[PDB]
């Protein structure tokens, strides 16, 4: 199960924001969330398990910041990004997302792990400054 990944242990022993999705069901659902992703966003467990992470975007996230991530998991690679997210009430906040495959024996992806860190408007900014002088 979700919580046998020692790196998901390692991630709650800190008390990380993460989620676990399962790519074997169709359109990826979330799994598992951490209580603080479910603190961060305003959801249940129960409520957010089934789901595809995308329910927490919305008409001001970058599409392009969407679409990076869309690429990274389908070209196999890590990836990094910072977006606009939305509580449940609808409120708004950056979130800086770290995404990877979980991979058995033979290369198979039989999972993803995110980490999700709630980050300021300023560091949002430098960051997104960042990886467009960057690119
Ligand atoms: C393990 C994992 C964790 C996350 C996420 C995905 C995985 C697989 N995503 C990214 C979305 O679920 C989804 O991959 C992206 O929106 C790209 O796919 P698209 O919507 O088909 O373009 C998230 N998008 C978000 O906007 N907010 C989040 O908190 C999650 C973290
Ligand atoms: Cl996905
Ligand atoms: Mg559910």
């Amino acid at each position: 199960g979700a919580m046998d990944y020692s790196l998901v242990k390692a991630l709650q022993t800190a008390q990380q924001n993460f989620v676990i999705s399962d790519p074997s069901i169709p359109d990826n659902p979330i799994v598992y969330a951490s209580q603080g992703f479910l603190t961060l966003t305003g959801y249940a467990l129960s409520e957010v398990l089934g789901r595809n992470c995308r329910f927490l975007q919305g008409p001001e996230t970058d599409p392009k910041a969407v679409e990076k991530v869309r690429k990274g998991l389908e070209r196999g690679e890590d990836t990094t990004v910072v977006l606009l997210n939305y509580r449940k009430d609808g409120s708004t906040f950056w979130n800086q997302l770290f995404i990877a495959a979980l991979r058995d024996g033979e290369g198979n992806v039989v999972n993803y792990l995110g980490v999700q860190c709630k980050v300021s408007e300023d560091y949002a900014k430098a960051f997104l400054k960042n990886e467009e002088n960057e690119k």
